[PDB]
């Protein structure tokens, strides 16, 4: 069982009236998976407050899994992989590559999504594309492998079931 | 459309050892799409060089993408990706994920192939191996998304 | 005629806890190509031990290829990786990205490799997975253009 934090990067989520479906995506595919989603934040296209946020997750919250959205394309305003990488001790490459859904003949687009994916002190850290669809189809590409990844990551054990 | 620039990088062919036919390949691939060859040049495996046209097609020419074609292998003079990151504001793995035809059930001989892809401005380029054949099959891999890619970075649309 | 070098990296089979058997997996990987094993050590998660005897494999013993196995997970203590790519003159994404198994229809646990692949002065460094398993599939995923990205690399010929 691994605690969540879902952060949502856009600034269009603080300008009135939407309902994150990205965020609703996210939570679908974990359920059912050792995940509890213990922390939801939407959170400005900008590097400082993107950061401020992940420290305060890995570093005080304590959380073992954070999964940013948005913020991944090639967009010059879409930084939300600069902001993470500047946070990370180590980078985790192949999962930046399931993120992209390379080689599987899914959804070529998914390609373009420069997110990183990495670990602070003891929290994953994966940016997923910021379409309900994207973060859908990039976070279920890695969910095989996640429980395992977080367990070396965290040192915490997970039962392989139904939760 | 978008204006394209092909640079072919070689010891062999800038010496006039050998004839460059995968400029011609690379032609190939783009008719028929929204691309039009705005500029071809052909240097020696020498970076001062290979960085001299990359800023001259981006800055000065405005070029909206750059394919590079040859220096990424593993031969010691091989030095385009080196070159290339130099430039680049930003890179975006998944296209030379894309050129390393990451995926196939046969390991290919692309993925010996350290091409990176990236931004510069409004530049987009992309490092493609240097064989005829290996600059088509990696140029062939991003084709698809390339229109797309290309209307994020330079704000232009296509058909 | 490659010269290889196979340092295995494990806390548990340097404190002499369980044996190593990856090495064995590795030699049958390599079995009848143009490889010879002519070194092998092991040593703990212990980043200055693992760029001890890197540095004397590529720098002294002038070995052609350097497959290390283990330290290239997740885990805390793991960091081949980092000992190794600070080492590199230049790294090889593509082997990398061959040892990780990419494009599998069925996520792969490999994806959890950090391994890196590169090269010092004319030797060629792969960061292989730890266990018999994970050594065995991420080796023979490159073994196909091993022979052809050595012979770039350190000069010497080959059929």
């Amino acid at each position: 069982m691994f605690r969540v934090g879902i952060l949502t990067v856009s600034d269009k989520g603080f300008r009135g009236e939407r309902q994150d479906t990205t965020h609703l995506a996210i939570r679908e595919v974990l359920a059912g998976g050792p995940f509890e989603v213990a922390a939801y934040e939407l959170v400005p296209d900008e590097p400082p407050m993107i950061k401020k946020v992940l420290r305060l997750w890995a570093d005080r919250e304590g959380l073992d899994l954070i999964l940013t959205n948005g913020g991944t394309g090639l967009a010059p305003r879409d930084r939300t992989p600069e902001a993470t990488r500047e946070l990370l001790d180590r980078e985790v490459p192949g999962l930046a590559e399931l993120m992209r859904l390379v080689g599987l003949r899914k959804t070529p687009m998914a390609a373009l999504s420069r997110g990183v994916a990495g670990v602070r002190g003891r929290t994953l850290i994966l940016n997923l594309p910021g379409s309900p669809k994207g973060a859908r189809e990039s976070l279920e590409a890695v969910l095989p492998v996640l429980p395992h990844a977080l367990s070396l990551v965290t040192g915490k054990p997970w039962k392989e079931g139904h939760h």
